[PDB]
């Protein structure tokens, strides 16, 4: 896999354009569709699908224009559908404008394999929060579960603090060399966080 991260929107969310053995995918296009469209150009990669770790508005704000332009299927765990459906309203409450994310979506599920990833259902930050795990490349796109020196907020819509810490226990049982590509902030590894994260 070749991995192209881009930070997007006022909430500084990380999208990932990833070349897989089954073609390119785009993970969490949160905002600034022009910036994503420009990334397609400089990399020469056109995503075949949108994959969503979860449906907080900062992760889905660029879904609509990209689906309109490229007819991209959108993969989301069904437990985050209520978040997905009202994402523009949630953004609006903070005074932020995004287009309403388009329906329908294609489902994700614990144990599913797609585009070279294994889907881990890891709720807590949101009910349908997943990670996309690539054991062969030793890497995980774990959304807002685990950050460099912190963990996902558990005070947001759909949050479940006890689910979160159970999910983190699950995540930290993967190989320590596993590279983490999170929804916010810099990349890390599971081993580094095992040594330094104050929540672990
Ligand atoms: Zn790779
Ligand atoms: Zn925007
Ligand atoms: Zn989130
Ligand atoms: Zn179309
Ligand atoms: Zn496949
Ligand atoms: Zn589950
Ligand atoms: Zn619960
Ligand atoms: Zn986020």
């Amino acid at each position: 896999m070749r991995v192209f991260p881009v930070t997007l929107g006022p909430l500084q969310e990380n999208a990932y354009l990833v070349e897989t053995g089954e073609g390119p995918v785009l993970i969490d296009p949160g905002d600034e569709p022009e910036k994503l469209l420009a990334l397609f150009q400089t990399t020469g990669l056109i995503p075949l699908a949108i994959l969503l770790t979860h449906a907080h508005f900062d992760h889905v704000g660029a879904v609509a224009p990209l689906v309109e332009a490229l007819d991209l299927p959108v993969y989301l765990h069904p437990l985050d559908l209520p978040l997905y459906e009202g994402a523009d309203l949630a953004a609006r409450a903070w005074g932020l404008a995004i287009p309403k994310p388009p329906l329908p979506v294609r489902p994700l599920e614990e144990g599913m394999r797609l585009f070279g990833f294994q889907v881990l259902h890891l709720p807590g930050h949101s009910p349908g929060h997943v990670a996309f795990y690539d054991p062969e490349g030793a890497q995980v796109f774990s959304g807002d579960l685990l950050f460099r020196g912190s963990v996902g907020r558990y005070d947001l819509p759909g949050a479940d603090p006890k689910a979160l810490f159970a999910s983190l226990k699950r995540l930290l049982s993967l190989p320590p060399e596993t590279r983490v590509h999170p929804g916010h902030g810099p990349g890390t590894t599971l081993g580094l966080e095992a040594r330094t994260n104050p929540f672990l």
